[PDB]
């Protein structure tokens, strides 16, 4: 009836943040991020804000030749790349694609990588290139370390060298390959299983590192944020059970709120709340619906795609043992979105404390910043972005921001990825042949 709609609303109002919550959780941001630049306080600080030696001009000028090597679904790509310096870095590309044979063994890892070398090794052949002992960097482009595998598999063959490089964080790719279309990228974030963001800081803010010229990435680690109790006052009842029954309890809390690891989860815990209330289902939840991990992530970004129709809706709990009824369906929707809107408000006051702190430390008045941004839950939620993007804009009110995804193109934005994460290891004293 209406009195049983009312009260399933109540419950999920919960989840709503006002701007004035969203301002002091922006605040506090600014606050940690502040307290894990400093040498007395960086042991404290929940936000770790690494340094990333990535800087905003160019280093290891010694290396000028490497290979990239990037992981696709089924395939994977060599490609050798030549900076030269003879301008803003003059670049020519050679690679190949290869798709693993039916016929191959690719059963362990420890497989798949001696059947890798193999391709590089005929690759280093057919551009004679194998003498040279180049660095080599990694990439994905995804639909046990992969480094230490390929170190690994390359010895076992013995027939060449190489130094394999660290990979950089996934939030410095998305900045460094969103960079390279457009310059003015200055922050990384990611908003997929987990969630983080890197930015360029100012150098003589960066205590742990010497030198106070010019601008260092700096990896905030954010999802640790709360874990000093900074968000205490908006955690709910669903946030303090999945926290429970975590690998991790006490840590990663701001994570714990925007995260896919944990979106299904937390929805999961709703429906089993407005079930106990007997306000869905009849009050009866089925064998697989009180199963932890049951409501995937996917499931809430498929039932906010649902047309109006309910049949999409249906069939996610169809297959976990229920027979919702036509209302049944629309609370659940309404319970996704509650979820997914908190997501992207508390992911909105993060970036917002990211962006508002670059303004302050640099301002000559409006500043026009661009975003680089990656991630499942951003990609393929189908509101997520949309709720985000509105939040961070009016929580940014002198700033001027886009919003860019990395296209793969000709390949020539993960060739800076691997350029620099191998100019890095070189500067570092990490190359063993250069
Ligand atoms: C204009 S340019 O000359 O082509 C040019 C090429 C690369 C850089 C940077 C990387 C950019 C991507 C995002 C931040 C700036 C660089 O090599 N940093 C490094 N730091 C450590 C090792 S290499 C700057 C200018
Ligand atoms: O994958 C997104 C993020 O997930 C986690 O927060 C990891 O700690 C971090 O290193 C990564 O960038």
């Amino acid at each position: 009836e209406a009195a049983k709609k009312e009260k399933v609303e109540q419950i999920l109002a919960e989840f709503q943040l006002q701007e004035e919550d969203l301002k002091k959780v922006m605040r506090r941001m600014q606050k940690e991020m502040d307290r894990g630049l400093r040498l007395e306080t960086h042991e404290e600080a929940s936000v770790k804000m690494l340094p990333t030696y990535v800087r905003s001009t160019p280093e290891g000028s010694e290396v000028g030749d490497f290979l990239s090597l990037d992981l696709g679904g089924t395939n994977f790509r060599v490609m050798l790349v030549k900076v030269g310096e003879g301008g803003q870095w003059s670049v020519k590309t050679k690679h190949q694609m290869y798709s693993i044979p039916e016929d191959a063994m690719t059963g362990t890892a420890e497989m798949l990588f001696d059947y890798i070398s193999e391709c590089i090794s005929d690759f280093l052949d057919k551009h004679q290139m194998k003498h040279k002992k180049l660095p080599l960097g990694f990439t994905f482009s995804f639909p046990n370390n992969v480094v230490g595998l390929l170190r690994d598999a390359i010895k076992r063959r013995g027939d060449f060298e190489m130094d394999v490089v660290a990979m950089v964080n996934d939030t410095v790719a998305t900045m460094i390959s969103c960079y390279y279309e457009d310059h003015q990228c200055e922050v990384g974030m990611i908003v997929g299983t987990g969630c983080n963001a890197c930015y360029m800081e100012e150098m003589q803010n960066v205590e742990l590192v010497e030198g106070d010229e010019g601008r260092m990435c700096v990896n905030t680690e954010w999802g640790a944020f709360g874990d000093s109790g900074e968000l205490d006052e908006f955690l709910l009842e669903y946030d303090r059970l999945v926290d429970e029954s975590s690998a991790n309890p006490g840590q990663q809390l701001y994570e714990k709120l925007i995260g896919g690891k944990y979106m299904g989860e937390l929805v999961r815990l709703v429906l089993l709340r407005l079930v106990d209330e007997n306000l869905l289902f009849h009050g009866e939840a089925s064998e697989q619906l009180r199963t932890r991990g049951a409501f995937e992530t996917r499931f809430v970004s498929q039932v906010e795609s649902d047309t109006g129709d309910r049949k999409q809706i249906y069939n996610i709990l169809s297959t976990l043992g229920l027979r919702p009824s036509t209302t049944d369906c629309d609370i659940v929707r309404r319970a996704c979105e509650s979820v997914s809107t908190r997501a992207a408000h508390m992911c909105s006051a993060g970036l917002a404390g990211v962006i508002n702190r670059m303004r302050e430390s640099r301002s000559e008045d409006v500043m026009r910043i661009t975003v680089g941004v990656d991630g499942s839950v951003y990609k393929l939620h189908p509101s997520f972005k949309e709720r985000f993007h509105a939040s961070v804009r009016r929580l940014t009110p002198s700033c001027e921001i886009t919003f860019i995804e990395s296209e793969e193109g000709s390949g020539r934005g993960a060739a800076l990825v691997s350029a620099v994460a191998c100019k890095k290891a070189c500067m570092l004293g990490q190359l063993e042949h250069h």
